[PDB]
């Protein structure tokens, strides 16, 4: 129905798997965020009080509503995930509110120095632990970042939100590479490996790691994938690059090729200085290389990056 615009269009009802509770039990605040096809607000539930966020969502891809609900669901009952406690629609403009658990943020970014080993080792365990229960439950998250963790430093509690782009993982499918955030994307999908798996997680979560570390969040630049892969690999190597390259039959252009064979790899050499020099313990680096590994398949699963020495404290 094309001589329809789209207000028109949502007013005129597809189906939610959900069963959709009263808008009016929650009060909506401040807006907290703006999204591609979401606004999230701060609010409470009425009767408790108690804080939420509210996701509202334009009445459109409902397809892929519905797959974050079902994701939401499996994974309702998971370690430091966020919690959908109720799907409501609006009754005049049609819209879709997901009422999600409230989690403080303070923002790790204006947190350098600040945090001490301990607090890293937490955030990233916490992380993990959410990793490796969705993981267990055959869905890969696809967007770890600084943003999508909520960390509260007076308490030490974490969480991993938005699971918009989160997917069920099926061994051997393809799935499209315009996932994750830029910076944070791995080689798989720089190099558009389509069949990748959810040890992307563990990359896009090392790279969380190493902005940590070292005090810069995002931590690897580069202006288009071909600079960002040579980013990269200044400090993992070259060959590294290549041999995945060669392995998965991945293709690089020529040039890139040639560039690449220029760097051996400096690894974290440069990059510790007095103000970070006290996080940056042998077993820290030690995690950071192993979940920034290259080669997806060989990255730990986020159950064996829990059994890291670097978490032998707080286990």
């Amino acid at each position: 129905h094309m001589k329809k615009t789209s207000a028109q269009k949502y007013q005129e009802s597809d189906e939610l798997n959900y069963p959709l509770g009263n808008i009016d039990d929650y009060s909506v605040n401040n807006r907290i965020g703006r999204g591609k096809y979401s606004n999230v607000f701060s609010g409470h539930i009425i009767d408790s009080g108690k804080p939420i966020v509210v996701k509202v969502l334009k009445p459109v891809r409902i397809m892929k509503i519905n797959r974050e609900i079902a994701i939401l669901n499996v994974l309702r009952n998971g370690p430091n995930i966020s919690q959908l406690l109720d799907v409501v629609k609006d009754p005049d403009s049609k819209y879709i509110s997901l009422i999600l658990n409230y989690a403080e943020n303070n923002d790790v970014k204006t947190l350098f120095g600040k945090m001490t080993t301990r607090d890293i080792a937490l955030y990233i365990y916490g992380v993990l632990r959410a990793l490796a229960f969705a993981h267990k439950n055959g869905i890969m998250h696809r967007d770890v970042k600084p943003g999508n963790i909520m960390w509260n430093q007076t308490t030490k509690e974490v969480s991993l939100i938005d699971w918009g782009l989160a997917e069920f993982y099926t061994p051997d499918s393809e799935y499209q590479v315009r996932v994750a955030t830029k910076y944070y994307k791995g080689p798989e999908l720089l190099l558009s490996y389509l069949k990748y798996t959810p040890s992307l997680d563990i990359w896009c979560l090392g790279c969380t790691l190493a902005g940590l570390l070292f005090h810069k969040l995002p931590f690897f630049k580069g202006r288009d994938s071909n600079e960002q892969i040579e980013r990269m690999c200044v400090y993992l190597g070259g060959q590294a690059m290549l041999d995945y390259a060669e392995k998965y039959d991945l293709k690089l252009s020529s040039s890139l090729k040639a560039r690449l064979s220029e760097l051996k790899g400096t690894m974290w050499a440069g990059l510790i200085n007095e103000s970070n020099r006290d996080i940056c313990t042998p077993q820290a680096l030690d995690l950071l290389t192993k979940m920034l590994t290259i080669d997806h398949n060989l990255r730990p699963t986020a159950e064996q990056a829990m059994k890291h020495p670097f978490f032998d404290e707080i286990r």
